[PDB]
């Protein structure tokens, strides 16, 4: 019923992380500070509205949305994108698009361990979160 996604998550591992930010053309400087960190994600429902908090010593972000309703967003890479978040069968999918090109932040539950796969063209990353109270 989507509620398994709620709570506070903590990074416990990540592989290919760096090739993903190079493929989006993120700067080394930026790439390395933010690659050394282990952030805390929060997933929060509020009626219709959800929210993705990112908490790292590097960046702090909150985005609220309705599922299936598109929105404008600037990332922390500064690209104006068109974004939409959906639920495709217990896979939470965040699509981001701009000028004929795009990227996917897909967040599943495999174990009780939220996996987030990150696909930008021929460039894939996996990042595992564990739950907290």
């Amino acid at each position: 019923m989507v509620d398994a996604f709620l709570g506070t998550w903590k990074l416990v591992d990540s592989k290919n992380f760096d090739d993903y930010m190079k493929s989006l053309g993120v700067g080394f400087a930026t790439r390395q500070v933010a690659s050394m960190t282990k952030p805390t994600t929060i997933i929060e429902k509020n009626g219709d509205i959800l929210t993705l908090k990112t908490h790292s010593t590097f960046k702090n972000t909150e985005i609220s949305f309705k599922l299936g309703v598109e929105f404008d967003e600037t990332t922390a890479d500064d690209r104006k994108v068109k974004s939409i978040v959906t639920l495709d069968g217990g896979k939470l999918v965040h699509l981001q698009k701009w000028d004929g090109q795009e990227t996917t932040l897909v967040r599943e539950l495999i174990d009780g361990k939220l996996i987030l796969t990150l696909t930008h063209g021929t460039a894939v990353c996996t990042r595992t979160y564990e739950k907290e109270a």
